């Protein structure tokens, strides 16, 4: 899949 969370911000993303 491609879930991530980017740390630069702090926000997670879904599938």
């Amino acid at each position: 899949p491609i879930i991530y969370c980017n740390r630069r911000t702090g926000k997670c993303q879904r599938m």
